[PDB]
């Protein structure tokens, strides 16, 4: 095969920040290199941590600027979207004071206006954060059909003048032409193996090298309604929560990939919990278990019990447990909402309790 590396540059964008980082690296400064994304960022399915695309890019910085001290920040969490990204960005990323951030959600997000809005919130939050990091968008692709959410994400890339690179226009073309057979680079048409991770990194490093060897735009008003930029998780530390059967999980989170932490569990029909959640949007995070059977709950907002949403912990897929995030209220009234979650179905032989990870309240941050 032969990749057309120039076709990987989906958006050149404004290179001011990225070139400032390179200049700091050249001067031998200490720099924080970060990655925020789904399972491909976390590193699935590389055979070792050092062979995922993220570590390859990290190794690029080290090798290109041996005088600098780099710190590796991998904030990938498998099977999650930019909607979780904007709510976790402060804790998982921005608290680490990153100098360079890859954002990688284009095969996690669906290609919809909803995800355009959540990704815009994430991009705005990271781009305007204290350390004013260089941001590079990375767009992976599904190898079974060529799909991704780059139509939505790319609109955000062009709106903010951000650099962006794509596998949809580099690797997938060699797959569809039959010069790379899918199983050479991915066992499941989504997660790259070692060979695939090295190809993904090569597309990214092609661009980083071009930038290195080659005044910021005015920060614009949002393109979408941008109602997710402020996204606050309500977890078991929240002082307005009242349990009636649900019990807080106080166990240690070893790291962020241990994602069923800081929430609450329940095993019995009728177990419930009530939360006060401010915003115009409400979403809920909970476990979908491949260990079956498991309980079913309902979530009710502002007593609208006739319109409860069913949260079923019985996962019908097999790759593993999913950290589900369901949007319950969108573009509603911005107020303190009452939220209740109650268990509605249990089984004598339930393998696991229901795990309520968070309720997320969101609203616009004014421009």
């Amino acid at each position: 095969y032969q990749i057309k590396y120039e076709n990987g540059i989906a958006n050149r964008g404004c290179l001011y920040r990225l070139k400032k980082v390179m200049d700091r690296a050249k001067a031998g400064e200490a720099l924080n290199i970060a990655f925020l994304g789904g399972s491909i960022t976390q590193g699935s399915l590389s055979s070792k941590p050092e062979l995922c695309y993220a570590y390859h890019v990290y190794e690029w910085w080290k090798k290109t600027f041996p005088q600098a001290d780099f710190t590796y920040i991998n904030a990938g969490i498998g099977g999650t979207t930019s909607q979780f990204g904007v709510a976790r960005a402060e804790a998982d990323l921005l608290s680490k004071e990153p100098d360079f951030v890859i954002i990688e959600f284009s095969v996690n997000d669906d290609s919809t206006e909803h995800f355009m809005e959540t990704y815009e919130g994430l991009v705005r939050k990271v781009y305007t954060s204290k350390t004013k990091p260089a941001v590079l968008l990375v767009h992976n692709v599904f190898y079974n059909n060529g799909a991704n959410a780059q139509l939505m994400h790319g609109r955000i890339a062009r709106h903010y003048n951000l650099p962006a690179v794509s596998m949809q226009s580099t690797i997938y073309p060699e797959v569809v032409a039959g010069r790379i057979e899918n199983r050479e680079i991915t066992p499941d048409d989504l997660h790259p193996n070692d060979a695939g991770h090295a190809l993904v990194a090569s597309v990214i490093t092609y661009f980083l090298d071009k930038v290195k060897t080659e005044s910021e735009p005015d920060y614009p008003a949002p393109l979408t309604k941008n109602t997710y930029e402020k996204s606050i998780r309500h977890q078991n530390s929240d002082e307005n929560v009242v349990c009636h059967g649900f019990v807080a999980d106080t166990s240690a989170q070893r790291d962020i990939t241990d994602c069923f932490k800081h929430g609450w569990t329940a095993s019995k029909k009728g177990d419930s919990i009530t939360l006060d959640v401010e915003g115009c949007n409400i979403s809920v995070q909970y476990r979908k278990s491949v260990k079956l059977p498991a309980p079913v709950a309902e979530i009710i907002v502002d007593g609208d019990a006739e319109h409860a949403v069913r949260l079923d912990a019985n996962f019908d897929e097999t790759w593993g447990d999913k950290l589900e995030l369901d949007t319950i209220l969108e573009h509603g009234e911005n107020k303190v909402h009452k939220v209740e979650v109650r268990l509605t179905e249990t089984h004598e032989n339930d393998a696991v309790p229901f795990y309520l990870v968070s309720v997320i309240g969101s609203s616009e941050k004014a421009h």
